[PDB]
């Protein structure tokens, strides 16, 4: 039982709720997830070998922002 | 019960409300999910190999941003 | 039970609700999902080599923003 | 039950609604899911090679937003 | 039971609704799903090679903005 | 039940209904999906090889905005 | 049961509706699906070959928009 | 059941529907489905080559805009 | 059930429809499906060689807007 | 000498192409687009004016003191 | 001498392709779109001036002093 | 001499392709999009003015000493 | 000599392909966008100006002593 | 000599692809995005000036001694 | 000489790809976004100026002394 | 000689990728995000000025003396 | 010479990328973010001024003596 | 020579990846972030200056002698 009244009142306002749930809210702000900024390589030489037989590899410069609800999250998953 | 009155009143507002379940909203925000940003390199000789006999393979420069909701949201998968 | 009333208002309003469910909304906001920015290479020699034979490979630059709802959201993916 | 009600008001407005969801709303706002933005390579003898044998391989510059509901959002998929 | 009123008022609006859902709307929005904006190469020799022999290959620059519902979504695909 | 009643008004407006289901509307809005946009190519000598036998294979500038809905949306595929 | 009703009013207007479905509605609004836009070469000596013995090969600039409904909406398929 | 009823009324309207389902429109807006726009090649020498055996081979500068409903949409299909 | 009455009106109109369905259309739009617009080549020496031995080849400059319904809507078939 | 609103445009070329354009308006109305679907409006005038179609006026002149383009919906009663 | 308002363009070239374009708009109006849907409107007037449409005017002038473009929905009782 | 709002551009090749534009806009009005759903206006006028609609107003003046562009919704009672 | 905005460009090549682009604006209004979905306004006015709608007006002037772009909503009741 | 608000811009090369660009903006409204949802809005005016729509104004003027862009919602009752 | 609000950009290249670009904003109003949802505003005015919309305005000016950019919601009553 | 508020750049390179970019805002107003939910007001006013809406103003003077950009919300009763 | 406000840059390279930029900001105002959720608002004002909204003011001069920007919510009341 | 408010910079390299950046902000306003929630204000004026809202001013002048940024609620009853 919510009740809210007013009366003889020259500027009135009478608001109720029963149940009320909040959400979220961003003003004026920044994110960064899972973001990869700056990165400098000098070398004469470079050399990269993979040699997967059968798995899961994720190499070089990677930047993963998942959001799974009802499952593995996995970035490299190898299952057998 | 959610009652709301308003009488006799020059200016009046009456409002209710049973249940409620407020939202997201983001207002002069900014985001960032899963960015690659300012990647520099500078060699003399470069040599990649990738040899893959059955699984997943992932290089380079990546960015994933991925939302899956009954799933496995795996980036590089192998399964047998 | 929900009820709202105005009455002898010079101006009156009445508002019910009996449930409500606010969605997401964006007012002058910017958002970066799966984005890939300024990368830059000075090399001399450069050489790739991919030599899959069965399997899932990706490489290069990637940019990628996958929203699945009921299936595995993989980059690459490999069964048997 | 919802019940709205104005009377004796020069100026009234009753409004009623049982169940109600807000959806998605932009205004003013930018987005950018999957995006390569900014690439540059400055060499002097470039070479690749691909020698796939019965997979899948997906190279050189991508932008993906995959968007499914009902099955895999692989991006490189390889069943057998 | 939705009721909405409004009697003996020289401006009255009554509206009832059972049931709303409200839907998706972009007002001055900008979106970009998929893009590749600004690639440069400056080199003196360049070579590719593709050998597929029975999968799927998927080169070069690419943009790709798929939204499936009851199927995979991949970009390349490779069954037996 | 949904009701919605006016009377003893100058102007009055009534409305009702049942169950509703908004659609989407873009008002003074831009879109871009699957999109290359500017990309130079400043070599001296340029040399492609294609050798599909018996799969698929795409290169080059590519740009797809493929929208199935009971089906695989590939871009390329390889089934035996 | 829906019901509208007006009465005793100088101008009133019932409007009723028993269920209602809203559709896509653009106004004012440009759109970009599958679009290629500036691509520029400056070369000495280019060359292509393409030696497909069985399969499906797409080549050079593309831009596609597939639309599909009930069947696969590949671009390059090979069955077999 | 849907009724609507004006009377005593100087200017009465009164308007009832049992099922509506609105449709697409497009006020004042442009469309891009497959569409190359600004492709420019300066070479000295060019040459290309196709030697297709029995497959499907598609290249230079293409734009296409299937809206196929019960079949496969393929560009360059190769069944056998 | 739909009904609706006017009566005792100086200007009334009554408007009933049972099941409405609405349809598509563009006012003051433009389109652009499959379109080819500004291709520039400056070059000294071309040279084009096709040696199709029983597929299906198509090359140049094209530009497409098919809209099949019960089947195939390939640019290049080759079945056997 | 003076120049207003003025277009030029000038090309010289020994072998090739050449396309000149100079364009200009002044004073345009361009594109005006409007739809009103299911629309109710009831109007009472006693005397006065009320505007509620589509008015779209151009007007360039020269020498042109005291100038109006349009004046729509107004009431004058000037004494003198 | 003296330059307002102009655009101007000049190309030059030996062999290959060339495009020269000068566009100049001045008091123009492009693109106003407008859509009302299911909209009710109730206007009583009594010697006044009521606007409910759409307007779009566009004006040059040269040499006009006091020029007034567009004067809408206005109530003018001037003594002198 | 003197220059004011000019757009002037400048191009040299001697082999190539060659793209030279100038654009101009002055008192220029582009994209005004307004959209109205299910929307509820009741006015009542006396001896005034109210302006409901849109009004897209564009001018341009040389030598305009005292100029107005747009005087919306107004009452002028002015003496003298 | 003086220069008041002013776009200027220019641009020299030998071999390749060239762009030069100038675009001026001024005093111009771009993409004004609105939605009023479900609003309810009940308005009275009594020898006044109330203004509800959407106003877009841009002017440029040359030699303005006294200029006014848009004076909306107003009264005015001077005596000289 | 004098430079106010000049956009200028100069580019050279030998070979190889080349862009140049000069765009100025002065007095220029850009994205003016609004939305009003489920909003309620009484007004009652007398011989006074209400505002409550959307009100884009740009200007620009040389020699504008006494300059106004946008007079908005207000009374003026000056004596002289 | 005499440099005011000036954007100057300069390059040199022998091979490769070059871009310049020079913009300038002077008096400019960029993105005004703005959502009212289920939002009541009652407003009761005498001989008043009451403003609640969205005013966006922009000015520029040379020789301007004694300029006003935006004069919003105000009673002026000066005697002289 | 004189700079004020100059963005100046420059560029030099023999082989690879340039840019050069010069960008310059003066007078200036960017992004303005405002939202208002379930938000109620009541304005009683006599003979005043309330302001409650959303005012962006920018402006830029040249020899401005005097110079006022934004009067919002006041009464003036000056008597001379 | 004086340099006030100047942004400069400068760059030199032989082989590799290069990036140069130069921006200027003056009297900017940027990133205003509001949010009013669940708001009572009540005022009643007689004969002065009430500011409740939202003001966003930029303004530049050069040879601006007594420049005013912005004055919000004020009550002048000047005998001379 | 005089620097006052220079933001300068430099850099040379012979080969590798470069970037020069020079950013200035004179007068500048940024990110100014309000939220109230469920907040209650009542006002009463009689003839002063009440202020509740958001004021973002910037300025910036040359040669400003008697300058005042942002005058914000105030009573001013100045005798001379």
């Amino acid at each position: 039982g919510v009740v809210a009244a007013a009366e003889k009142t020259k500027q009135g306002v009478a608001e109720a709720a029963g149940k009320t749930k909040e959400g979220v809210l961003y003003v004026g702000s920044k994110t960064k997830e899972g973001v990869v900024h700056g990165v400098a390589t000098v070398a004469e030489k470079t050399k990269e070998q993979v040699t997967n037989v059968g798995g899961a590899v994720v190499t070089g410069v990677t930047a993963v922002a998942q959001k799974t609800v009802e499952g593995a999250g996995s970035i490299a998953a190898a299952t057998g």
